[PDB]
């Protein structure tokens, strides 16, 4: 259960503000591209303070697995970034992958949106996007610290060289890119 990250998220994760559940999303991002499948990472930081970070890689997977009766993806966010999950308002989880695009949705830690196909879209076009709105009841400050994204982000650059990452600022308007 997310129950026992809700009652002690300081067991979890940095409480002083959002930005290390920002860094393990970046992180499952940058693992795409690790492995070799994603060739882009943006990251936007949203006025209302909510973070998004999408990926070009091959996409959650959505499939119900022998042994399980769940998709896989819901797994993922709920089974102890199940932090991100816990710790969040909301979450919106949005996949492309077999050419269909699929829609999933959390609240505080619980589902409000089965996995939906929503769209359809190119054989080529796939990839993952987590949009997350932190609650601010668990964390110290709200926001977002600006500098310490951009120094993550640098340092995942440089660690995948070849891969772009951007990272959209829409509070102050600004966008960086890095590809190294
Ligand atoms: C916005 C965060 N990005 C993200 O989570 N990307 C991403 N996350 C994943 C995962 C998991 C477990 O998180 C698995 C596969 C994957 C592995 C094997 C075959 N097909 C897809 C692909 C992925 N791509």
């Amino acid at each position: 259960g997310l129950e026992p990250v809700r009652r002690r998220p300081g067991m979890y994760t940095d409480t002083t503000r959002p930005n290390h559940l920002g860094q393990e999303v970046i992180d499952n991002s940058v693992d795409e591209a690790l492995a070799g499948h994603a060739k882009r990472v943006d990251v936007i930081l949203h006025a209302d303070q909510s973070l998004e970070v999408i990926d070009d890689g091959r996409g959650m997977p959505v499939d119900i697995h022998p042994e399980e009766g769940v998709p896989a993806v819901e797994l993922i966010l709920c089974r102890l970034i199940s932090v991100v999950n816990a710790l969040s308002k909301r979450v919106e989880v949005n996949v492309r992958r077999d050419g269909q695009v699929y829609n999933i949705a959390f609240e505080n830690g619980e589902k409000v949106q089965d996995l939906q196909v929503v769209g359809t879209c190119g054989k080529r076009n796939t990839g993952t996007s987590v949009h997350f709105w932190p609650d601010e009841t668990f964390f110290d400050s709200p926001r977002f610290s600006v500098s310490r994204l951009t120094h993550v982000l640098k340092a995942k650059a440089v660690l995948c060289p070849g891969v772009e990452i951007t990272f959209k600022d829409e509070i102050n308007n600004t966008e960086q890119r890095w590809c190294y």
